[PDB]
DNA sequence: GCATGCATGCGCATGCATGCATGCATGCTGCATGCATGCATGCGCATGCATGC
DNA sequence: GCATGCATGCGCATGCATGCATGCAGCATGCATGCATGCATGCGCATGCATGC
């Protein structure tokens, strides 16, 4: 019956949803949504920890502290403002800032229990989504009535409920024989997943820590194993811990799952665009400079390699695959290769890419060997099954690699690696598996002269010292020196030391600056790097170029002259010379933004082509 | 969770109440009571089992078969009627022909369980109203909230369910202590009576049947021990007869109890007036013969004896009593007595006034003796406690007793009747019991010449032989005596046989005319037997009339005259004739439906008064 | 007016429906034993590759 | 070209999380007796009345 404090706590939380007007046309909007549209949406909403202070100090003290009071009367008060606007229950979700309850599964004691919290961590492992069965129907031939009934267990409410253990009907009230009806009774998915504190945050040599999170309906299928994540729910004991007869038995019960990017990980960046931020995005492309201010803000404190800095920037953006009716797939990913002196900055670029790009994964020459490139085979112990975990390149799907020390890898890896560079899969044949799996990555590679330094009094086949197979799978080759002078030494220990003096905006001189890690969220002036991210990201999704029937005729004449012309060049030319010029034309159609392919793009990427070639 | 069967049913019923329109007026009328009166009414109505038969047969069938499947879906949807109109729950009563299922406790079986029943009988037994609790309300001085609980058994829903033994709250959630609020808890009254055949349906010389009835809330306090009633319920078997480890338990849930009148029983007879009744009442008031044209209306197949019908009537109408602030009673009722030969229909007499007065009592001589006119002590089993069961002249109470045979009681009745007659007492002193009943009872007497037949050589005094006492206590002493003659013989004797030929209307001469027992309901042409006790019942409840300031020299001069006068006189003079007089002269003034005492109503006392003396 | 037998209350004695604790024994049930089973582990040996000479 | 040493897969024993039945015992519930208690029975005895003579 009806409790005196559920119904204040319902009537609080109401004004509470009245004074804040942005959350019930949220709610609108999914009504809006199922009904127009008939992918059905779940029936949720997010609200935030900060507004609760401002409106409530009290009610935002009780959730943290105990939620198993006043979170059912939120719920319920939300529920009714859904049939309100009406012309199925729903349930909230926790943001903002937690104070006290953000924390590890380390620092996660017995003192928390009964309350929410936010956990960090890495995901390790998850099990099968199963059907839970609710609400089931049958149907008497001899009266023709159909009959229900209901199931619960204690999952499912905050609170403890008195049990009650209902059996499965197979007899009637008379004795009649019920026939199941599976297409009318009501079922439920169920997940559980476990996390453990992240590597980068968690003391060294020392055994990690895990908790338990049980998911259902909804949020069943928002992760996968080796992900950073960050969960919010309620820490639950359960059970009685051997008194009817180790302790308690302890599990969060999941209400929100949010998805984090870092770097060397498997989930992607992804950021929201303000309309703001597409004008400038739009209003920067008109002016005809772009590549070379996108290009010089590319790590602008290595100096020179302005056409390495043109060349990632290109690889960054890339041009477009096709997949033709026959069934065939045409490549549309853009790779470099890069050789230089001991002292060039090769390890700055590399670490720049790895900083920068949406998912990238780093890979040192021995570092990664056999199946750490590829894929692995496990077995599950509950159903007994063979199963394939992801190897770097499988992760590193519609991305980068970063391969630094390229030449200290052995032939083994090469020619899995060759599979990968061409034709994007890769095939394992194991004992019961037999499977292909997709791998479009792009690869930036960096590799040390065989004699040191370059000897320019050799041919470039005794200092590189690579198969031919494997140069023509690279687009671009390039070859840096450094050459002793006394200008340039002037010019770049006077931009060296310029750079070693910089004070950060908000310091007195002397105070040691603070290191951070950096979490991310998924869902001639030198321009920010968190701008570039989103002019890429547009870039990607939005401009698909097509071929016009002008630069066809630039790429033919570049292509025959240089296979019919006798310079030394530095790498072979082949059919796939002819493929890296379109690659390399539309990848600077989609630098302009531009709906098709022109001339001077074509000539920028001839240019760029011969550069690295002589 | 909601039945389609009950729904149906319930839907079904709504219609049955749609179509016949008469049952909702009937609801909206408590409604405009419990409001506009603000004695609160129940919520309450009755239904013809009658009604049902024409608009459903098969719902019908189902009340009178299966009434735990049909009962609780007609209150629902009562229920939701009254909650329609609206601008507590709701319950059914039954009435119509039943049938098969009019049964008595005799022939009440087992095949008859779990359906609606109507039983006859007689009330034997009635226990103590005790209250029932149903809701508790407590109280915390640690936290200032008030908190209940809720309580049910096995006698209030007519399907079964699963027991719930909760246990009374004497402690909070966290172990405040609780004060009681004995004034905020709900309490609902019970009580349970037995019933028995009646005498004059049972066979003789064999041992009676019972049945246990239980009523609850409104119907508690509805009858008596020694009552013929009419019940309708449902027979129940409750608990398991013995196999958890004679047979099962067998009761009647109670709805309805009607009371029911018949000869020599404490039950009184009213009829509900139709206003086209009342017109006949008052219109034959304004002629000038009514009193002769319902004095010879009373039991007219007995010949003559006309001034003895008057008296009747003057008995069976009465004058008015009054009560003084000092704390005074007068006396209102009139007796009569009557002395013949052994040949003139005193019985007849007798038996037609047991037969026709509303509430009458009929007693022959030493057939009832000492305790059986006044009062007995008896115990209670349950409480220990000594009570009172009424006798004769207690439950003859406003109404009339039949004493045939006056003169063969001895002395020791003749002094307890002495304190009946004069003051209306009963004064009873026992071991405990100390205690004054009221006895406001009429009396009419037929008693026997001491010589077998009345000599006229004699003076009164010689044949008579009651104490002067006594006959003063008596209003009227009238005598009669059969002259043996011829015209008279021949006069009579055609009368006579005229009676002893007749034919009941619809009969062919030879056919035996049919006896039935006759069993009521409690709320110069000859007027008909039934009307007259309309007649009768509106006279009394209606007329109370005054005296005036003519009449009374005329009741003056004859009592002066009277006491002053030297003829021999059947009755002693005192002031219970001044007394007399006043009651006798009001009395005309009730048949006359005036308010008001006349002088020719005093004059038909006087006549009358000196008839019956000389 | 006197003598008599009946019916009315006293004054014994006994049985009888209610009601509750105690010692013995019933009847179930939670606990300790034994065991089948299938997945993982910790291991030594044979092959194919990388690094000199 | 040739000789050598390390990483990878094959082959072999062993331990160990799950899971379920059976004999024995510990353990609480229902039953049989034993009695206390207060009410009602029914049974002879004394008194006050109604009848006969
Ligand atoms: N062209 C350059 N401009 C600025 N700094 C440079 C340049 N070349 C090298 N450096 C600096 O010198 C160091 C080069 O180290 P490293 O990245 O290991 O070189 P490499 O990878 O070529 O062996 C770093 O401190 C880098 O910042
Ligand atoms: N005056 C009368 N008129 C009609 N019938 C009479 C009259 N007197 C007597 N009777 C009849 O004679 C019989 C009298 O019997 P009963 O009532 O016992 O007389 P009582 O009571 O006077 O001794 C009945 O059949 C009655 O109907
Ligand atoms: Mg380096
Ligand atoms: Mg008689």
């Amino acid at each position: 019956a009806p409790d005196a404090v559920f119904g204040d706590r319902v009537r609080r939380f109401q004004e509470f949803l009245d004074t804040f007007t942005s959350y019930r046309d949220s709610v609108r909007s999914i009504q809006v949504y199922n009904s127009n549209n008939a992918n059905i949406l779940p029936h949720r909403i997010i609200i935030s920890l900060d507004d609760l202070r401002e409106f409530d100090r009290s009610f935002w003290s009780g959730i943290l502290v105990e939620p198993a009071y006043f979170i059912p009367p939120a719920e319920k008060a939300l529920t009714d403002l859904a049939d309100s606007m009406d012309d199925h229950p729903w349930k909230l979700s926790f943001k903002g800032s937690f104070g006290a309850h953000a924390l590890s599964p380390r620092t996660l004691t017995a003192q928390h229990l009964n309350k929410l919290v936010s956990v960090e961590g890495i995901v390790t492992k998850t099990s099968l989504v199963r059907p839970k069965l609710i609400r089931s129907v049958h149907y008497a031939a001899k009266t023709g009535r159909f009959h229900y009934r209901d199931y619960t267990d204690a999952t499912t409410t905050l609170t403890t409920r008195i049990p009650t253990p209902a059996i499965y009907p197979t007899e009637d009230t008379e004795g009649n024989k019920l026939t199941t009806e599976y297409g009318y009774s009501t079922f439920i998915d169920h997940q559980r997943i476990t996390v453990q504190e992240m590597p980068e945050m968690a003391p060294a040599g020392q055994l990690p820590r895990s908790i338990d999170v049980i998911l259902d309906d909804d949020l069943v299928d928002k992760t996968k194993p080796g992900d950073r994540v960050n969960v919010v729910g309620v820490f639950k004991s359960l059970g009685a811990g051997g008194m009817n007869q180790i302790g308690f038995k302890t599990l969060i019960l999941g209400n929100t799952v949010y998805p984090l990017h870092a770097r060397s990980t498997g989930v992607a960046a992804r950021q929201m665009l303000t309309d703001f931020d597409i004008r400038n995005i739009n209003k920067l492309s008109k002016k005809k400079d772009i590549f070379d201010i996108l290009s010089q803000s590319l790590a602008p404190s290595i100096y020179g390699h302005d056409h390495i800095k043109k060349a990632i920037l290109l690889m960054l953006m890339g041009g477009v695959e096709k997949n033709l009716e026959n069934g065939s797939h045409l490549r549309g990913d853009i790779n470099i290769l890069m050789v230089g002196d001991p002292s060039t900055a090769k390890s700055q670029l590399l670490r720049f890419v790895l900083n920068t790009a949406s998912l990238a994964i780093a890979t040192t020459g021995r570092g990664s060997s056999g199946v750490g490139l590829t894929a692995a085979v496990t077995t599950d112990r509950e159903t007994g099954e063979r199963r394939l975990e992801a190897g770097a390149m499988v992760l590193a799907d519609r991305g980068v690699v970063c391969i630094d020390e390229f030449d200290k890898m052995t032939d083994v890896d090469r020619v899995a690696i060759h599979e990968v560079m061409e034709q994007q899969t890769v095939t394992i044949a194991k004992a019961g598996i037999h499977t292909t799996l997709n791998a479009r990555c792009s690869v930036i590679a960096a590799a040390n002269p065989v004699f040191g330094q370059y000897d320019v009094n050799r041919d470039p086949h005794q200092n590189i010292a690579l198969p031919d197979s494997l140069l023509s799978r690279f687009d671009l080759l390039f070859v840096v020196t450094d050459d002793i002078n006394e200008i340039r030494d002037r010019s770049i220990s006077e931009h060296v030391l310029r750079t070693h003096r910089y004070l950060p905006p908000g310091y007195l001189e002397g105070e040691p600056v603070r290191e951070r890690l950096n979490l991310s969220l998924a869902v001639p002036k030198l321009v920010t790097i968190p701008f570039l991210r989103k002019y890429v990201q547009y870039a990607k999704e939005r401009v698909i170029p097509q071929l016009t029937q002008e630069a066809i005729n630039v790429i033919v004449k570049n292509y025959t002259d240089l296979r019919n012309d006798d310079n030394t060049k530095k790498s072979p030319i082949t059919a796939r010379t002819l493929e890296t010029l379109i690659r390399l034309a539309t990848a600077h159609a989609k630098v302009r933004l531009s709906k098709t392919v022109n001339k001077v793009d074509a000539k920028v990427a001839a240019n760029l082509l011969r550069f690295a070639l002589l």
